[PDB]
RNA sequence: UUUUUUUUUUUUUUUUUUUUGUCAUUC
RNA sequence: GAAUGACAAAAAAAAAAAAAAAAAAAA
């Protein structure tokens, strides 16, 4: 019920479940709620559900450290397992569809039935049944915060998404063990590096590497871990002296930039990827770049992978498997020496 | 709930109280549902409510033969008891607020509250206890079937609203007798004429005159009821000799030249009144008024106010009782006959 | 594309798949064209689609005579293969998805994908290649003009949906042969009555006995064609003596009674459904009956169905093979004879 | 007129009462004024009031120094004698209804009407008149910044709302002595504590007390004032060491640990009260409350407040009188000591 | 094609003219595209225009540096060949109408057409054939990175918009030289001021006066630069003693107020001009003007404009060529000293 | 004969936030 | 000596538009 559901967000702030009705008027894509006599908005829709749906969908999200969108996407994740997946970057659900949430956009109402066998569904194994749902499911991605009898675990992030913040849990446990079901076996996930899904304005370092490249100079940094003849000077530092901006394809050199210059990040495709893409714009200097495709890569991993490529190559597409996913990079290596390194998803 | 209310809608055609609740949805105005598989249009809002709190007065709305709307205000109603009436004219509630049938439209939930006691509620006899409920109200109006012990009775039209379609009732009795109170007196109504509420598409004659006057030519009609010197020629049947439209003041003359030559009827003020403003254009002859006071009194009736009249008087107003309210007729007579009598002020 | 979308529909009245564009402006759920300088109204949505995707769908649609609905719906179609069914009693398309036609609501390009193999997917015969495609389908509908070599034929309806309008037409056929197959087996329809689809307003009799029906009165009617006991004067000619309307759940009753005395139909489910709900109110005699279940059989095949029951029951629910579905009908009858015979659950 | 009200927007700021009309576009629930050949938004529509009345409420709000929303709500404000008081948290107007401001909201011109007699008027004393209107109103609240004769005044909070922004006022007097009257009878209004009406992000201590608390560390602090046994570990510092987050019903625990590492608040009722409640999620260490409750009381004031109650009682619910209404807290003692101190019901 | 900007748009963020369509729907005045089978929002439309075309124009702005929209506007440019300016300040195209760039907003394919004859048509002297096109332009507005060919250039402003980022260009250039043209005359631009269009929140000193402004305190910075005489304590200072705002009519005195103490700034003009004006209130003092026109000058600029006044005038308007444009300064003196130098009509 | 897959192979077009040349303009 | 604009040179990859060929596919 609508009433209901706007009852449980304006009494405990999400679908608790609890029995009561308040009053609700919906008007210009919005859900108002009459506190006092006077009207007090409690959602405006920002996705393409209508205005209920999807106002119920955002009430029965999931408030527990769920993992990244990015994740569940590079895992083929096409539904949720009696839960609800909110794309925070998107203010819209992770999934067109529902198994028992929401009557609009259900499917089935459990995760059992033939409708939900070709899909890979989410299953979350801090929920009580939910290991042995997984254990039976055709196609399946299931997260637990412990082992799991029987099946090898592949350990994820260390990072997790609780309401929208991405943090790593000390009070709640963010690392989960992923394990993934196609056509009813259990395949080995790859050995995969990790995106720490930093922001900009509030990026901090998560090794000494990264303390070191935000309050060392460019040379310095570079002598220091004999990163020299990788293109460390344009790829991670940035070449702000032509009307093209050169490189800056690591979000720590970005927010090293941010420090001393802020600038503009134009993302034309706000949604939750491993690979993002900007339209960068350098308030200081006039250098934009139409198309910067960022990825925020631990500095440590991004230095073992440059390091251990071939440098002896015109050119190559190289595939690194990050987040799950195989990620593109083009080498642009010359005369023995890196030119260039820059992701290419998305 | 929303819900159980379109639940009521899909299953019975109105809010009958049953429990349940069907998927629904909420876009552009429009309230839809799924049946089987398929989004099905349910209510599209053509009110100033919110989508949803229209959706819902329009489901609980009195289904059983009610007084027209145009009754109701020319008797100063304000608002209803436990019930909703729906101005079909409108497509809208006759009413802005309602007592116990929506919560976000709710001023009380009993009209016995002090907030209801200045406002003229609308109390339905028919309904159990609601005669008990007028006599204790400060201000109220009351119809009932029959009479009411220690209280005189106004019979009121032998026409009633039933769901959207006006009809003398046959099977069920649409003849109800009027009780208003105004601050805790009981009133006595006047003795009005009541308008017939016909359309001009199927106009149907109520009386011998009626008849006479959809057959008979105009001066043959003139004369067999001894009508000379009424300007029933410009009043009643209309002149459309000129550019600007003359007379036209009963829908009677309307009907008839529909009869013989379709016109165009521009009602600009869409709702229920006694008197109806038209923008008429004459297809025809071209003989067009952009606006016409059209009364739709029977003919018995207006030919009983017009030789009712005194006719030495160069210009008067004439204030006649008609619906329960005083509709001024502006009457113009030159050299012992009448010249003009139209609605005032049109 | 949109604007070869609207040019396509400028040009040809249908997507004809033509190159070319046109200025197109959307805004307020409507797609305007600019003709001669001024915008011109082109579509206007009344779906929950998008209303772009809504415009391209209906453009799209299929302009030949096609099966109606309520038969797709009762075969248990999902889908259509490289084609758009439109229903035009809700200006929707009968289908959420689509196979190879718009790519925002696209599932496959090709019917024959594994997404597309648990759908019952509608194969059009009068295509070239797709009786071969429904031959390896999974689940699948085919209609033909002719016949299918290996395959029995089942007899549809004589009557199709040519661009909104159900005809027999005589200029081009209307009759197809239906072919189902669920789980790769190929099943045999059941034999089945059809509902004629017709009108109120636009009633046309198709036999003899309906011919009569319409010009006789209701006892030579009865008397004529042997049909006492079986209450005809209440299921079908219908009663409105009292407040609640009684019968009418043959549409032909429908019709006679709208010959003389025309009422008032609330369609609250506007959808096409082999059995027809609706919101009667007789503007005559002021009967009204809230839900009233109509089924438009031709007048000989329920004569059938009424006197292939057996009289001898008190209660029993009768259960008719109608427009390939089960109709379940509420048999009452006392003495030997039939008291009431309507839809059940009405 | 609307034109004139956009005229004296885009010339003045505000409806000053100037003559003149500007070009004005409405669309998409905003009001466009024609500048220079381009169109400029001045208004966008955040209310569920029409755009072009919630356009003229906007424009004629007071720009004066008023008295902040929670406070004319305790105060059981129902609506503004001649001027609109603007709710900056809901960019909506505080009232319903206005008394001469918009016609279309207006329920009277001046308040001496009898629709206005039940209804608590809030009168403004600096405007001329206003003092003798409310003298002579049944209900009413009145505020003046000096004395008036025959009345015993209630000093008010020290901030008050001007053009949204909270500040006491240096150069303008923002201290107003509160008056209520209800059935013609003056009350004398409670002794009560007043919020701060203070940000997070800009949280400016005013008071000794506070300074220590942002400046030393919780152990010496408690040990400073003597609050040893008061459970201001977690009252007001908060506890972030499970995943349920525990206290932080103080703004002033709220602004320390956001200046030390910050957090989200998700207000799911974006309005203006004495108590707020808040979805927070710790960021550092993944704790996180669906709802919580924070006050901003003054640091003394709580601390007065905390030891003036018993602490020899297991459970009791504690009457406090915070902005002229009762704010209910919680208290629960062990051993002599407090365990927790919260708003009632959250 | 819709399709295809959008493709451009998710590829390159921009319009550059590539083959390629993607899912598209529209929704609410919102431009969405699928990418991996969920919705991600594209562009939402704040503009008068259909949702379609102002997203066209979007993705088809210019994203080079280009001249501020208030330069463009004082030298009368109506529209821009063969671009689009898009003005960043009001979300919106900076022209009405196009030349070849969208089919709905174009009068003409190229800017040699009659059409656009009367208009002063802005040309790219950087974009290849520009020039030559200025040449043969009745009326039009030409910028070039360097010299004509016969033509006396007028040195612009030395910062320019870079996808909304006014910056003075290090890595690309910024000063234009400006041509005018009309009735086929070149005319020769006045010697004006330039706005130096910085932002409150960052504002940079660009002179060692304004250094001196923000470092010293009001007396020393008066008595260092001999600004006795010039009322220089309320024209930048600003006056805060009383109710009314008094001066703050340089936004380097905002700045530094700001800087110190901040405050609220309402817009209620949200658009792109050398004069603006603001809601100015004062959060410390409580000191609030509905109207303040600040402008943007150099600090020695406004200095030298002061300073080459006639003192000796009680009341005198003041006529200062800023912009390209004739400002009107209000100034008054007494005693031989100048007593408010406010811009006209505040 | 139709179909999806496993795809491979051939050609056309488009593209890639690498370097490098020619023409063009502006210091 | 540079910048910009219009293009080409090198290397790899992607997207489709045309096919052929195949192990599968059901016919």
């Amino acid at each position: 019920s609508l009433e209901n559901v706007a009852f449980n967000v304006v009494n405990k702030g999400h679908f608790d479940g609890q029995q009561g009705e308040v009053p609700v008027s919906i008007i210009n894509n919005t859900v108002y709620t009459k506190v006092d006599g006077v009207d007090v908005e409690l959602f405006e829709n920002k996705t393409t559900l209508p205005v209920n749906v999807a106002f119920e969908l955002w009430a029965k999200r999931n408030i527990k450290p769920v993992p990244e969108v990015k994740i569940l996407n590079n895992l083929g994740v096409d539904i949720a397992a009696n839960t609800v997946i909110w794309d925070y970057k998107r203010d819209a659900p992770a999934h067109i569809s529902t198994i028992g949430v929401c009557s609009m956009t259900d499917i089935a109402k459990k995760p059992t039935e033939t409708i939900c066998a070709p899909l890979t569904v989410f299953f979350d194994g801090r929920v009580d049944g939910q290991v042995d749902l997984f254990r039976n499911a055709r196609n399946g991605v299931l997260i637990t915060e412990g082992s799991v009898k029987g099946l090898q675990p592949s350990v994820g992030p260390k990072q997790a998404s609780l309401n929208g913040v991405t943090l790593i849990g000390e009070a709640v446990k963010t690392q989960f063990n992923y394990y993934k079901k196609v056509d009813g076996v259990v395949q080995q996930l790859p050995e995969t590096y990790f995106t720490q899904s930093r922001n900009l304005q509030e990026f901090k370092p998560r090794s000494q590497m990264e303390i070191d490249f935000l309050e060392l100079a460019m040379d310095e940094f570079i002598e220091r871990y004999k990163l020299e003849g990788y293109a460390f000077e344009a790829i991670v530092y940035g070449d702000f002296s032509h009307s093209q901006l050169g490189g800056l394809h690591l979000l720590i050199g970005l927010a090293k930039r941010f420090k001393e210059s802020p600038f503009e990040l134009e993302d034309f495709i706000p949604m939750d990827s491993t690979v993002k893409n900007y339209f960068i714009t350098d308030a200081q200097t006039g250098s934009s770049k139409c198309v910067c495709s960022v990825i925020d890569l631990l500095l440590d991993d991004f230095v073992e992978i440059i390091k251990s490529q071939d440098l002896s190559v015109v050119s190559k597409v190289v595939k690194v498997t990050i987040d799950y996913t195989e990620i593109s990079f083009m080498l642009w290596c010359k005369d023995g020496h890196v030119e260039t390194f820059y992701p290419k998803l998305q």
